[PDB]
């Protein structure tokens, strides 16, 4: 009962602890899944070493051949036993992985700057030069890429035609784009709420475009998907994911 858990940089989930003097191993990150991780631990009784995913990729399919990359990828090759990170379960991720019941619940949406005349995703997809994407390789990508959504395929032939420009390689590197350039960036909600409250010039344009929910993926099969989302269902419960939430989304800034 050792697993490797695998992960991925991404603020407020996990992040590298601030520290004079280097920490080492799991001591070394800090965020809420890492607090969730080690809440798992606690009720499943198991030890872990945290690996970050090499390739720095949730997960997306090759259109070539069919293979996958990222946390994904890192499950289907059993390089890793759990996989405890903002990742999306989906349908299509649902073919190759198993995912617990979600811990946490959102929608894709828009994040861009205050004030302007943009109030949706229509807005943005009848327009060109104000540019929009999303993380490459992640979910939000493939939501654009298979939605047959007149308006959500339109921005798509948009993206996919500037993917070296539009297509970002992190969140991080999303609202940079939006902060020094003409951008609107398509993500996360839960991730969007964080962002405005640090950075009040910034915005959720328009509502929740999906839903979905981000669950700890397994390989499938494996026996620690039903414990897992009973743990999540009990922490749920108690309210422990609630306060999790609140103490990494520090509802205070703006
Ligand atoms: N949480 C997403 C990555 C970010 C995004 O796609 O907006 C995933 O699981 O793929």
């Amino acid at each position: 009962r050792s697993l490797i858990v695998t992960t991925i940089l991404e603020e407020p989930y996990v992040l590298f602890k601030k520290s004079d003097k280097p920490l080492y191993g799991n001591d070394r990150f800090e965020g809420y899944c890492i607090d969730l991780l080690r809440e798992l631990s606690t009720i499943l009784g198991f030890t872990y070493e945290i690996r970050l995913v090499e390739d720095g990729k949730y997960g997306a399919q090759d259109d070539v051949n069919g293979q996958w990359n990222g946390m994904v990828r890192e499950l289907i090759d059993h390089k890793a036993d759990l996989a405890v990170a903002p990742l999306a379960i989906t349908y299509v991720r649902e073919e190759v992985i198993d995912f617990s019941k979600p811990f946490m619940t959102l929608g894709i949406s828009i994040l861009y700057r205050k004030g302007t005349p943009i109030d949706s995703a229509d807005d943005l997809a009848k327009q060109t030069k104000i540019e929009y994407g999303a993380v490459e390789d992640g979910a939000t990508m493939t939501f654009f890429k298979k939605s047959k959504i007149s308006t959500y395929d339109k921005m798509w032939a948009f993206m996919s035609s500037r993917r070296q420009s539009v297509l970002v390689k992190s969140n991080e590197e999303g609202i940079q784009r939006v902060l020094t350039s003409d951008y609107a960036f398509l993500m996360e909600s839960t991730t969007i709420e964080f962002v405005t409250q640090r950075n009040c010039n910034l915005t959720q344009i328009g509502g929740l475009i999906d839903s979905k929910g981000y669950g700890v993926g397994t390989p499938m099969g494996s026996p620690y998907r039903d414990k897992i989302t009973l743990a999540i269902l009990k922490l749920q419960e108690q309210g422990k994911l609630h306060m999790m939430k609140e103490k990494w989304w520090r509802g205070n800034g703006c």
